[PDB]
């Protein structure tokens, strides 16, 4: 993962305010601990004091409240009128009333920090260590929206292949996504990997080969490429092709000698989720050696990203890292 | 190696096996393995003089009309009890007198699957060379479905980290319903048992036990409905993400009282595109040798397709399994 | 050369009584005339009885109002109440109100027709030599309704192409029948020429010749076929094939040896309407010898018959003497 | 005119090929059929002819035949399973179909055992000026080479098939019968202009009648409306053609029943060339008027709309045919293709 | 009552109308007192003996061709002119010379709409008899659409405790779409305005502000975003549940920046069940009464299409709104 | 009589309650309209409530509204910040919803932020009778989890909901307003039915109009077949049952308009039971009319279908409302739910 090398380096040049909601769990403690001590972030923490501070002598941690990182009670907090007040004005035509607001900005610390992010209190959020994608994506799609010149979102998750380190397309967000949809997230991944200090090498997978099936899905990925080609004339990519030929270089000869594609694709954009997140699945439990970011949010108009309940201290701690660099900049 | 089984099993036994693509390299390499381990008694189809000519060109030691039988695709006096078959069989489906007669010269696929339904030959190994559908196509219109079944699955093996692991449907059913899905997994794991392995099935889905209510999920969960009656006994539970499956520790923390125990060896996929992405991806990035792949599921006759990049491992272990599954019966 | 004279010596033998809305027009009334002169027909005119008289008197003709033919003046009528009420007891939960009802039995002579012959005042009708076929058809499937165990009706129309007397199903009802409409249609049509005492050999067309293409429409026929050939195992009959092969043996023989149709087929079942009234309108202007009958409507539980505005007086005089025959009989 | 009479549009057609012939590729050499026409066409001087095939086969049917067109002096044979440009092309097929699900492996055997491909990669080379197939086979094997190969002809995103039949009324035109099932309003409008510019080159006045069971909006049928819409956009791009619709067959043929429906109707006599809503109505109806017309048949399947000389025809096709649309390909490589 | 400035301004210049059902009892009372009050100058339709026939047992004082005109539908030297203009106007809708001739003695409301387009007639109100669809298919062919709109929409009018309630559309659009809504809210909108009353518009939903994601509901929403691109000097909120748009306060505890102030004039529907179902039940509930209804709008003529249980005080309200839009413009 | 009177069906209720008074769990136990609605409850004697949420809040507001009721002894409060019984609850709660996309994490977050959860738990493991919630929200937000822990009565695949205005026809019950958006003809049968025995223990004669735009026959949308093929299943499954369609809704309430129309009909007077083709038009026909009629709602929105004695409200919803629907609601414990 020697791409987090530079976006640890980057973080500690201006380390910016993140927000955790789920400021109560051993692994978020333990990161704003490492966090803390790496100097990358100033850490805001959302949850009840008396389990914080607790748990925070269970585990024999240096960090303290006021001092180190920030707490903010979702029981008890001055700012709570100031809070569902705005999530109500951005949500009051979208099914949400006075008193749904209210009861949100005391037991959902997942809007807590979006609103946090939205007001300027804070500069990045990263949640999703417990519950479901969406019941995050939700709130923060809502809340803060898509950033100027896109129309969808894609989250990219990456793995240590032999290969080399690869990045899959939707993973979480986009369950059957079109073409132009297929084709800003192909986009979007590209940029990020440029950002990450790597020449981006993009490969659109389907079962077809070049052309061998006509099923709506191989259909889609070929308007696709061609979309990508007319807006980044520059980016390598090719396709559709199986997943064998995106990674090894041989096999693709074989089938396509003048492939545009050199060498072995880093980026893999899968026609669905339940391709995208299946192989993502079945890889990491096998094929993989350390995974080092993702999932990797692109689209939304602030540095955001959601999680998923298994994920490691390290992976909090370098999300946040990259939340950090993303809030210096642009949004991914 | 589960092979060995398969092989000694083959050895007692062996059946006529017929090979489309007899003028290839790689048909020629595994011909001639299969006959020093008296397998199979291959026939091979393609001209006589082509495959004479590259059997010495490749330094080989089979000889015909004694280690195998050649078929000549250009001249052979079955002809018009061939095309004649083909054509009772095709006349309702577009296939003119005219077209069934290009068929039988052309198309050694049409030729391999008429033997084999005439009792001139017992099972077929075919697509080395080609489409997956091509081939399929033939296979299915000549051989139909077996008795009970009304779809057809493919299935490939991989040794991962977690030991054995079978992926279906990878190269039939673009997008299977729920009813197909059923009969595929039966099929699936009544195949895994021939093995002599106990099936664990595991049905897969980004939905993690009713995360989602997109129509694949559905179609999951009312499959894995239609397979437990059908089989009470059979291990299998979903729909769940692929690393549950793979991994107990994860599936526990989810569902504790999942009746999958241990690791999944059957992964039962919601669409092809979903199959053969995760086949191709885990098969060179989880290097490990090659086994069985693409095992056919539910044709009336021991058959099974292949791809071009197919190594003469993959035919000889492939060719093993369609004598076995000619002694006993089709997959 | 008349296969009607076995059908009007059938009508002679037994009058029945034969109702025509259109009792105003030319036509109808030279018609009139011809039943009375042939003794084929007691007919029963609907219109103004000041109108009819009229025109009888400006066309030389020598029919009378006493005992020729009785009239139904559709402004005054003592059988007013009665009908409008049976109208309403039939359409009083399908759009129909009282006032309605009571209009379409002054100013619409094709409901009245259908009342009299629901009645029994009434054997036969003839009507459609003015205004659109569906208007006249949905005023008899409402009134009349469908046969037993029939679920569906249809139209044939005859044409001598050098083949022989050739029939067209179906021209006018259904614009595009299911496999079940279509193997229903096919029954009633051999049936029909059965009953013309004529071998019915059937065709189901389409531009797939035994399964060359899987469009919709040529599947929809070889569903159509299977049904067909459980249901009456003896009808002759083959499909899907092209017209030549329907109407050429040689080239049928040539694709489809085995064929159980023999020779030309003589009812040719059409995928759709579009097609059916296409080829018979191109038929009919072009293979111009002579025709006695059409359109032949089936599956109608009373002996009534659809024709166009453009039927000649003997079309008319060829269907009321047909209508006659079912009525004795069974309706087609 | 002409149009009323038999095969006289196609004097000038014969007059043009004789006057330069051009090389006519004709992928099933080793039909008997083909052979026969092959003759005549050297007979005639209307085309140099070049065959597909095995040359011990045409020969041995040449003799048996009876026929004294001879090898290398009157034609020329290209061996589908032996030619030193047997590489190039495989090479150039690949490169057409690379992207479209044809590996080099399958190109290669296409090259060897698909005569329509080597044909069409003849043409496409300048190695033939046009080519006359489908005399073995499914239109649509032939057809999806044909357009792989060559492409559409610029300002046209859709082919056509036009046959001809001498009805009572006159030559008469019907399309589309081969390429399009169900074609949109776009597609029916852009054969209808093929179809009429085709019409003109053999000399005739097209009047085009768009065909429908709805006679000028009696139904408002997905069919009846997509006519309604290509007569606009036909309107659009071609005011001075002369046509009109949606109507009945019976209208577009006969003026006597037309002008009681529609007397203003800006289609005048009898109309010459039916475009008609979907591929059933177009063959059914064409099928049933071939075999009950009593006069014959001189010129299709006539395909319109790619970037190459070429015709698919039918297994069904005359030797006299294959001829005439040989001749019609002579004047189409020299001239402009439709 | 609003009528009065209608009334009024109906006696200023008092124009042709055509009453097609010159035969009908109501449409006499009504054309008695369009003379006695001299609002219009009716042209009813009929045969004249039944008119003077029904005139004398009605007892009424109307002199036939001098206080009204009889246009018989049997006998009128303008026949062949009305049938071939008619029949230039449907030649390609599938209507022959034939039924054009039938059409111009049979059906009234065609006899009516020809007159109004050939300049001979000002207004026609018809609908007295038969079904709603009927006429207008007629209205809608010979006239067509007013510039700039490819809508038509009717509106039926209440009182309410809040005031004078219009619901649109009742009678023409069963699932109008999201342009279509829009359009049928600004003829709503000024039609309120022809009345002296300021629109205040409310589009009505069982989704409450976002609450459901419906499609129906959506549609609404969609609507609002083209109504307020269009014409945002009009006071329109939604979509909103039917107490939020007649009672301030149930709609400040939900939505307090509503741009909707007081309560609604104007309840815009998602489709013609939910318009007319409503309309129906608070008719005979509300009670009061109305003058206007249902008041067509979109349409190229002053025209207007009744239900049969029509009173003779809506056909006289009717009429005299229809001579108002004879001077100005069509609603 | 119970019909044309405000209340007076209600009286039975009200006795039959006091006789044996059930627990019945007001999830928003906060809301000061729940604390008014608790005050009246025990002071009436009608059930015994159990409220959920904050002590420490709730025993502030009965202050700041002088109320007598106290905690522990005219009531119960379940703490859902903290319940030594919270353990066996997120558990059942998991068993039930294990498949549906809940984690034992995200259980255990809803046994302690959601108190429809916590209420529907109790009165499932036999802790409490009955449950009124829905005083705040979204209907759906707390359907959803009444239909996920209770499920449906036998012999019942729908649930509906029903309000009731008194009209000047009398006392007129609307369904279904609030659970299905498009309901099936089988959907709006059961909902029929059930709208009907609902009506009779109220001790009403049901007198049920299947409702459209149009009036028996008029119109042939799905909507109008759709009412037309409920009304057969319904005839059918109760031919006891006063029922015709589908016709206007003035025909419904007025004899007068439905004998011009139906001289026939099945349904006599005035129909009292409204049933309707989509939500969409049930909600705003009901809303219009609530806000139009001076006369006051006494029950609404009635659940039918479930298999525990529980009932959905809205936001709007008065002290009284709460009262009366959680006197309905003992006498169903004390029953059969609706």
């Amino acid at each position: 993962g020697l791409f987090m090398k530079p976006i640890f380096s980057q973080a500690r040049k201006a380390p910016k305010r993140v927000v955790l909601p789920e400021g109560e769990e051993a692994r978020v403690l333990h990161a704003t601990q490492e966090l803390v001590t790496l100097g990358l972030a100033k850490p805001i923490l959302i949850g009840r004091p008396n389990v914080i501070e607790m748990r925070i002598q269970k585990l024999g941690l240096q960090i303290k409240a006021g001092v180190d990182f920030e707490i903010v009670n979702n029981e008890s907090d001055p700012r709570f009128k100031e809070y569902w007040t705005e999530y109500f004005q951005i949500m009051k035509r979208r099914g949400v009333t006075q008193e749904q607001a209210q009861r949100a900005l005391i037991s959902n610390p997942t809007v807590i920090g979006a609103i946090m992010v939205q007001r300027g209190e804070a500069d990045a959020m990263i949640c999703g260590t417990v519950g479901d994608y969406h019941e995050h994506f939700s709130v923060v799609k809502n809340v803060f929206g898509y950033r100027d010149g896109v129309h969808t979102a894609g989250a990219m998750n990456a793995l240590l292949l032999p290969s080399g380190n690869t990045f899959i397309a939707d993973t979480y967000v986009n369950d059957e996504p079109d073409a132009e949809e297929l084709a800003e997230i192909t986009l979007m991944a590209a940029e990020t990997v440029r950002r990450f200090g790597i020449e981006p090498r993009v490969a659109l997978l389907s079962h077809s080969n070049f052309g061998s099936s006509d099923c709506p899905s191989s259909s889609k990925m070929r308007q696709a490429l061609e979309l990508v080609r007319e807006r980044a004339p520059e980016l390598m990519i090719d396709g559709e092709m199986h997943g064998d030929a995106a990674l090894v270089e041989a096999i693709r000869n074989d089938r396509m000698p003048d492939s545009s594609l050199k060498g072995s694709a880093n980026i893999l954009v899968m026609p669905n989720m339940e391709a995208a997140r299946i192989s993502y699945n079945l890889l990491r439990v096998s094929s993989s050696e350390g995974v080092t970011v993702g999932p990797v949010l692109m689209g939304v108009a602030k540095p955001v990203h959601v999680l998923t309940p298994i994920a490691s201290v390290r992976r909090i701690v370098n999300m946040v890292a990259l939340a950090v660099v993303e809030a210096q900049t642009q949004p991914l």
